[PDB]
């Protein structure tokens, strides 16, 4: 019955966790969405907060990002909020907070947050219930362990099965935390390190290759050979490049060869019913 979620950075494991929550019951789902609006509101408020803080700092350190002077008085009420406690007047402020191009070139430097910036007025009014997409895009800092038991059987996010989330699209990107390191390389480092440890030998392994939609969008412009792991790559399309990444993920797994159980899944975490399928396939596969 046991499943554990392991990933690196923005692997999407919490998103998998979230939409398994919307998909399965976990009957209430009350107002689950309704309890989650406070969260959603929060990211709206600290997103334009970090956006505002950026523009001024970069303006001080770089020869100009200049804000509109009349905005500062409504602009720093933002800093006056501080999220003291779970927080249409604010949407009129925030839209009228945004208009300077400065803070969007600081933006054009969290991809989910821009969505929220496209849906304020729907969130504004009292008759608001978040869509399923609002829940998925909502960012909740994961504190501790989260247990969910449900039957179509507990899922953990921070054991009979380890779901490893590898965001194949991250091959372009360096680490957000470390500009030197590459996230695909850190995924390989993490994946290898998890495979080597003696505490998950008994555990069955399921691998998710996430953010595939970004992969099909991005592959046609940036070569996959940028990655040192994928430097071997030379095209003839999308399916082959994806299966190429599989090869690497395969051969990497099998080199940890001691004289059991392995599965790989093509996943998009931000859409659901692609994902329902994935769970259907592994829960029927989890025989014995
Ligand atoms: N395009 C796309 N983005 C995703 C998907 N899953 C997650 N994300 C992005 O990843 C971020 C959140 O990842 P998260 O679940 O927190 O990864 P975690 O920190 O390892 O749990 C969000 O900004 C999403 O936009 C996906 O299937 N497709
Ligand atoms: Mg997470």
């Amino acid at each position: 019955h046991k499943l554990l979620l392991l990933g690196a950075g923005e692997s999407g494991k919490s998103t998998i966790f979230k939409q398994i929550k919307l998909l399965f019951q976990t009957g209430f789902d009350e107002a689950e969405l309704r309890s989650y609006t406070s969260v959603i509101h929060a990211n709206v408020y600290q997103t334009i907060k970090i956006l505002y803080e950026g523009a001024k700092e970069l303006s001080q350190v770089e020869s100009d990002y200049v804000i509109s002077p009349d905005n500062q008085e409504i602009g720093e009420k933002l800093s006056d909020i501080d999220g003291r406690l779970d927080y249409k007047e604010l949407v009129l402020d925030v839209k009228r907070l945004w208009q300077d191009p400065a803070i969007q070139e600081t933006y054009l430097r969290p991809d989910c947050a821009q969505y929220f910036m496209e849906n304020l007025v729907r969130l504004a009014e009292a008759g608001y219930v978040p869509t399923k997409e609002d829940v998925l895009y909502a960012r909740v800092r994961t504190n501790g362990v989260v247990q969910i038991q449900f039957s179509p059987y507990r899922l953990y996010d921070v054991v009979n099965a380890v779901i490893f989330c590898a965001a194949i699209s991250e091959y372009d990107q360096m680490l957000f935390e470390d500009e030197t390191k590459n996230r695909m390389m850190e995924t390989k480092e993490l994946f290898d390190w998890v495979l080597k440890q003696r505490c998950f030998e008994k555990t069955s392994f399921i691998l998710f290759l996430n953010k595939f939609d970004i992969c099909e969008k991005k592959i046609q412009k940036v070569p996959l050979s940028v990655c040192e792991w994928f430097k071997d790559y030379q095209p003839i399309e999308v399916e082959h490049a994806y299966e190429f990444v599989k090869k690497k993920f395969e051969e990497l797994y099998f080199q940890s060869s001691k004289p059991r159980v392995f599965k790989i899944y093509r996943t998009t975490a931000l859409d659901q019913k692609l994902v329902k399928k994935t769970f259907k396939l592994i829960d029927e596969s989890m025989r014995r």
